[PDB]
């Protein structure tokens, strides 16, 4: 348990000085985007951002991924590996979108150099023209990297990102980075050192990753301070599976493990809410999107590097923002009236007692999956993080699937219905 303000976050003690002062004289990038580096795709959204990145890139684009691993090969196979998923199209996209422009090589971004061998490292610097940095697949408890190497890995990236000619930054952080800080400072415009200049490190397993999170977006800006470097931020909500490819799932996090559960144990409560004023169901909602939007949303507003910003740092809130009363109640209501065995408890003291001793009644293999681990609490009280910039992007830029009247999604019945049907495919329902 230990505090660190955004002020020691400072580029000289991660990269060398000779490396910094260059940067500064440094010519603004071009904005012809051939050739990409991008990390975590083997994470959830980093798949769905493999297939955006090669669907944007032309037949003489590259992509370059970086993925854990004992060699280039054992990288290659990692990454193929989680497109097999059981559905051959997915596959299929894959390997026709890869064929002659997909790069895959053994690194870890936290150690110097990525990990990488120098030769690879400096032709890194030399013809890189875009970075995308998305959350690696962690599959353990707590189910993200821990602060000490994720600061080190964001500040390698930028280090590659100072070097030669610089490089266009796309950032996936969280919109747990905002938990500190009153709604009305969090917006899409602000320092983030101005208005989280201090935070705990190892405050709880729930609040690490919008801390890890929050440092990479400090050490972005600095690099924003010393030469202009264009930087674009996107603050995630949760990102959702959705139906456009079976099998694809974020094993990690909570609403998965969550599905996991309520289906395994078979109850859900009366409501994951505070009743309302009058004692009824309080009209919540629950911020997901489908990943093919934050992907496709990733990609478009990423690529803004002729029409950045002169002082070139852009914040989206990758948010839903909607009061559509639409929340775990209704994803509940939904996978009741589907016909899943699910039943509510009607009294809140008997489901949350019951429900954490039914999972812990689940064989091994389930209770690793569900949201028991994470226990190991009271109804949620239920729009505060502001989306403006985002919503008004979405809209000019045509992200999504309406390209008439562009707005960003809601949820919907059949997404969450996909969650059980995935599980089931993968034998743990």
């Amino acid at each position: 348990p230990t505090e660190v303000h955004a002020s020691d976050l400072t580029l000289d003690r991660f990269i060398d000085a000779d490396t910094l002062a260059t940067a500064v004289n440094l010519p603004g990038p071009s904005p012809e985007l051939r050739t990409v580096l991008l990390t975590g795709a083997t994470g959830f959204l980093g798949r769905y951002l493999v297939l955006e990145l090669l669907r944007r890139l032309d037949v003489d684009g590259r992509l370059i991924c970086l993925v854990r691993a004992e060699s280039d090969e054992d990288a290659r196979r990692r990454l193929e590996k989680t497109f097999d998923s059981g559905d051959p199209e997915l596959l299929r996209h894959f390997k026709e979108l890869a064929a002659d422009r997909l790069e895959v090589v053994a690194g870890d971004k936290s150690e110097p150099d990525l990990g990488l061998d120098q030769p690879m490292w400096r032709r890194l610097a030399e013809t890189v023209d875009l970075i995308v940095d998305s959350a690696a697949m962690v599959n353990a408890f707590p189910y993200h990297e821990l602060f000490g190497p994720n600061v080190a890995g964001t500040a390698e990236l930028i280090r590659i990102a100072l070097t030669t000619k610089l490089k266009p930054f796309t950032y996936v952080s969280t919109a747990d980075v905002g938990a500190a800080i009153e709604p009305s400072a969090f917006t899409e415009d602000a320092d983030i050192r101005v208005i989280s200049p201090t935070r705990t490190v190892d405050g709880g397993w729930a609040g690490g990753y919008g801390t890890s999170k929050w440092a990479g977006e400090v050490l972005l800006r600095e690099a924003n301070d010393l030469c202009a470097l264009p930087v674009a931020v996107f603050r995630c909500g949760m990102i959702l599976a959705d139906t456009s490819y079976a099998g694809q799932l974020n094993m990690s996090d909570w609403v998965t493990r969550m599905v996991l559960s309520l289906m395994a144990t078979g109850i859900a409560p009366r409501s994951f809410y505070e009743p309302d004023s009058e004692g009824n169901r309080q009209r919540a909602h629950f911020d997901g999107l489908p990943v093919t939007f934050v992907a496709e949303a990733i990609a478009v507003l990423g690529a803004r590097v002729a029409g950045s910003s002169l002082a070139g740092f852009a914040t989206y809130h990758v948010m839903n923002p909607h009061d559509d009363g639409i929340g775990l109640d209704e994803y509940v209501d939904w996978l009741i009236e589907a016909g899943y065995p699910i039943r509510r408890i009607d009294d809140f003291a008997e489901w949350l007692q019951r429900f954490e001793a039914s999972l812990g009644a689940l064989p091994d293999r389930q209770r690793r999956h569900s949201v028991l681990p994470m226990l190991l609490l009271q109804p949620l009280k239920p729009c505060s993080a502001p989306t403006d910039r985002f919503r008004a992007a979405v809209r000019a830029a045509k992200v999504g699937s309406d390209k008439d009247n562009p707005d960003i999604p809601h949820v919907s019945a059949p997404t969450i219905i996909n969650y059980v049907t995935n599980l089931q495919l993968l034998g743990l329902l």
